[PDB]
């Protein structure tokens, strides 16, 4: 749980390209991925990816993922794409998946779900 926090000490949100920020590749757990948009997966195309990760996990780049926080610091990870890439990782029963984190705002989520957008907390 986390019924407490530090405090304000740096305008991170709306920060210009000189304030402070760290965006890089990160292994985000598969159990905390948010995907509210089903898709049609192909069993032959997943096999090709499952073969790359099993034959060479270095020639496989990360996917783009949006990093947004709720009204209570609750971090939520949204993914839109790499659908087939998720099946290969999910099929290999792996614990986490490489994904590029990109700080975003609830507005960016409205562009994708400007209708079924929930209330993050
Ligand atoms: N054996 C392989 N089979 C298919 N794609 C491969 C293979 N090895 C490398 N790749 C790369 O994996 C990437 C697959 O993910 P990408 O995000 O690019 O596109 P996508 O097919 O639209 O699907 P999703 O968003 O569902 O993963 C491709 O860009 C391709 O270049
Ligand atoms: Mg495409």
């Amino acid at each position: 749980g986390a019924p407490e926090g530090p405090g304000p000490s740096g305008g991170a949100q709306g920060g210009s390209i000189h304030s402070g920020r760290i965006a890089a590749v990160h292994n985000v757990p598969l159990s905390v991925l948010i995907r509210p948009l089903p898709s049609v997966l192909d069993p032959a195309k997943v096999q090709s990816l499952v073969d790359t990760i099993r034959e060479d996990p270095d020639s496989v780049p990360p996917i783009d993922v949006l990093w947004i926080k709720g009204a209570q610091g609750g971090d939520y990870f949204y993914s839109f794409g790499g659908c087939h890439r998720y099946a290969a990782y999910q099929q290999l029963q792996r614990e986490t998946i490489p994904a590029k984190l990109v700080q975003s705002t609830l507005s960016d989520l409205r562009v994708y779900l400007g209708a079924s957008t929930p209330d993050l907390q």
